[PDB]
């Protein structure tokens, strides 16, 4: 398990928190000495618990798969919430079976969905460390237009940011003021499965892609990842996601 306080949270704690994030998730493989994901994992041990706490001390536990770093659900007091997609009903048959009630959010967890439920797209919902806290105490109780904001937030201060050195370091400049995400933040958030699948296509391609990646850029300017010498590969990406998820 990995674990995250909010109360006298500050950029090192937080970073502490993603090293432990990342750290949890198991690898057999480097590619360009970025940790290779695993295919799959059967049982239990596919699901990592993050536990969370707002700055009250409250407390959820977030069940992440380990194979692709996506959030399936979560446990707050005595009541399990799950996606409504089959790999967080598969989830739900291994973790938090001491909830109880199960409540099955009215959505999946992905971007498009969460922000149809939320009502905005996350280019205009803020982030940082006091969102957390805030998404955090959201998902204590049920209201599912809430909570599909509160996981917006906990996905990106979380999952994206153990994904990417860059997100990362934009939660933590966001450590006592929230501010929404850069153009920047959302590219990579939206290219993670694409940059992964290229990386390893580099293996046997001369470090080249066979499909360039197109990215928006710390200023705001669109602009082309062509090969594994990319700042991209180099220092931002920290996972990749196995091209047999993809
Ligand atoms: C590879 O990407 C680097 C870094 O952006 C770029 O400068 C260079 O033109 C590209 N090199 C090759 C061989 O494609």
């Amino acid at each position: 398990d990995v674990s995250f306080r909010l109360s006298g949270a500050d950029p090192s704690s937080y970073g502490m928190f993603i090293k432990d994030l990342r750290n949890a998730l198991p690898h057999t493989e480097k590619v360009y000495n970025i940790p290779l994901l695993l295919p799959s994992v059967s049982g239990a041990g596919r699901y990592l618990l993050m536990h969370l706490f707002n700055y009250d001390g409250n407390t959820i536990t977030v069940a992440v798969d380990v194979t692709n770093v996506y959030i399936m659900g979560y446990l707050a007091l005595t009541t399990s919430y799950f996606f409504n997609e089959p790999a967080a009903d598969l989830a739900s048959q291994y973790v938090f079976r001491s909830a109880r009630r199960k409540i099955t959010l009215p959505y999946s967890g992905n971007y498009e969905r969460l922000q149809i439920a939320a009502g905005k797209p996350r280019e205009k919902i803020p982030i940082g460390l006091p969102a957390l806290d805030t998404a955090i105490s959201t998902l204590l109780h049920y209201d599912s237009t809430a909570a599909a904001g509160a996981l917006l937030v906990l996905i990106q201060t979380t999952a994206e940011a153990a994904r990417f050195k860059y997100i990362e370091q934009q939660i933590q400049e966001r450590a006592y003021r929230d501010e929404v995400p850069s153009s920047a933040t959302i590219s990579l958030e939206n290219s993670w499965s694409g940059l992964s699948k290229q990386i390893q296509l580099a293996q046997g391609n001369n470090g080249v892609f066979r499909t360039p990646t197109v990215l928006v850029d710390s200023k705001g300017n669109r602009v082309q990842i062509t090969n594994v010498t990319s700042n991209v590969v180099t220092s931002n990406i920290q996972l990749l996601l196995n091209t047999k998820n993809i």
